[PDB]
């Protein structure tokens, strides 16, 4: 069907301006859905999945900014006009930013921008701390079909618990098993080109820390790493958990009734 | 067993210099057996294989300076002193430079440079088709085999044939078959962060160039490419074939009397 669809439908039905939001380095936004109890139930809410899932014989983007003008191009047969809103995790939230790029430049109202605890990169000598890591895109994979975390993960198994335990993922065959192994390789050569152009926006980064002990500036300090990038207003708000584990239901009920409290 | 280790000993036997072959992007050095038959009896001939494999808990190398230095130090526990001769296909041709300029400044002798179908890149957009292809490390593998490609891979797959035909490959589980997508998303990362160093030493490109219309003065202009990083100088050679089929009884003949004329 259209599971692996670069346009993922998770709920056209509703008044107000929709939500984008963007994969992670995995590449399927299927883990989104947690959002739609608690952001409006008048928001529609796109998922935005790479190509060469869909389709694995597809030439994948070679840069951010053709990834994003891809999915531009998507939201924008979603939605003609209007404040577009987007949201990213990791690598999304990288895409969100060449994105909104994107739309500013060419006359396109950009509002909420919401970056799932992403940071910029030294394309100098790349971070492994800030770059894509394969058992967090498994992590993210198994948590949305909640699998319990409290038992060194492989696709074989994150898939046929997602082939059990949500049937529009039955018939997820080991082609699209390497497709997905083949697009996550993608996303990490993507990182280390990408340069972000300065955005004219406010934007609102979810700082995943799960170590309540850190102090609150370095919070502050690790958002403002998005200052060469951003003239608007940098709003941050922390969840209580890693990187990989964001859209677990705490953290997803958190972050959907933040984007709501704007939105509205 | 030692199947997936760093150092790969395909032959231990033989007083001359042994001739050390780090793998593909795919990571794996088993490949470079269908020299054993070409190059001198006399010749040890090692693999060097990605980190990552054996040990799916490890943490890679985030620099192929770094891995570069895993490998002399493997290869020189096997080799104390001598000209070093180093082959590498693809991301272990950026390899096998990197050791060879780590070997220069310490004040080894650095013989043999043999480098297969592999070009500098531009760091600032890197081409895709000089970056490693996934289907490409598949078809690398299943020719270690001998698959007859006269039939869009998957890991599954390629994991099988290795496991009937050649039994140390049996018990090849679920675990290692994502650690092999994890070692190559890694080096995809490790392309376009490597800035190579200049190395006064030989070194000989084998163009992989399997369209014969194609010009010689293309095919000296396209080798050239490693000028900036080589003062000393730049033999190259052709085989008929494309980048991934290299090892293939047909290039691997070719290839491995090349080595042997050379190390005569």
């Amino acid at each position: 069907g259209d599971t692996l669809d670069v346009l993922l439908p998770l709920r056209t039905t509703g008044e107000k301006a929709p939500l984008f939001c963007v994969h992670p380095a995995g590449g399927l936004s299927w883990v989104y859905s947690g959002l739609m109890q608690h952001i409006g139930a008048d928001r529609p809410l796109y998922g935005l999945q790479a190509r060469g899932l869909a389709d694995p014989s597809a030439t994948l983007p070679s840069s951010i900014e053709e990834m994003a003008a891809d999915y531009v191009t998507q939201i924008r047969g979603v939605q003609p006009s209007g404040p577009y809103h987007l949201l990213g995790w990791a690598l999304g939230s990288l895409v969100i930013h060449a994105m909104a790029t994107q739309l500013r430049a060419e006359g396109e109202e950009v509002g909420l921008l919401v970056n799932l605890d992403q940071y910029p990169i030294d394309r100098s000598r790349p971070a492994p701390e800030s770059q894509p890591d394969q058992q967090d895109a498994l992590r993210i994979m198994l948590d949305f079909v909640g699998y319990d975390m409290d038992s060194p993960l492989d696709y074989a198994m994150v898939a046929d618990v997602l082939r059990e335990r949500q049937s529009v993922f039955a018939n997820l065959d080991e082609t699209a098993i390497t497709a997905l192994a083949n697009v996550f390789a993608n996303s990490r050569s993507l990182f280390g080109s990408f340069a972000p152009q300065p955005l004219d926006s406010d934007v609102l980064v979810i700082v995943a820390e799960p170590d309540e002990t850190v102090p609150a500036a370095e919070l502050a300090a690790r958002v403002e790493q998005w200052r060469p990038f951003v003239t608007g207003k940098i709003e941050y708000q922390t969840v209580r958990c890693s990187h990989p584990h964001m859209m677990q239901p705490e953290p997803a009920a958190e972050i959907g009734r933040l984007i709501a409290e704007k939105l509205g």
